[PDB]
C-alpha cells in the first residue's frame, strides 16, 4: 500500500486551527515529521519549527495525530537554517508527513 496523507480540515482554514493528520501505508514501527511546509523555490521546502508534531505508524502503517496550522509562519530549513516568512495566503502550503529519510506521502495542499 502505497503512503497516504489525509488533513482534516484543510481548506478555509485560520491562523491556529488544529487538523487532524492521518497517515496509512505508512512503513509500520517508523516515526513520522508531521509538519506545515511551503516550497520557497526550486528543490527547497521550508517548514513551520514553531509548531510540530511527531507519529509512528502502527502495525498497520496508520497513524494519525493534531497540528496547529498557522496563515503565515517563519519558515526554517529542514537544517536548522532561517529561511524567511512564509505566507500560505499568497504560498502553496501543505501539511506532509516525513520520516528520517525525508520519504513518506505527497504532501498535502492546505488553504487559508
Amino acid at each position: 500500500a502505497a503512503p497516504t496523507a489525509t488533513v482534516t480540515p484543510s481548506s478555509g482554514l485560520s491562523d491556529g486551527t488544529v487538523v487532524k493528520v492521518a497517515g496509512a501505508g505508512l512503513q509500520a514501527g517508523t516515526a513520522y515529521w508531521v509538519a506545515q511546509w511551503a516550497r520557497v523555490d526550486t528543490g527547497v521546502w521550508a517548514y513551520n519549527p514553531a509548531d510540530n508534531s511527531s507519529v509512528t505508524a502502527d502495525a498497520n502503517g496508520s497513524a494519525s495525530t493534531s497540528l496547529t496550522v498557522r496563515r503565515s509562519f517563519e519558515g526554517f530549513l529542514f537544517d536548522g537554517t532561517r529561511w524567511g516568512t512564509v505566507d500560505c495566503t499568497t504560498a502553496a502550503c501543505q501539511v506532509g508527513l516525513s520520516d528520517a529519510a525525508g520519504n513518506g506521502p505527497e504532501g498535502v495542499a492546505i488553504s487559508f
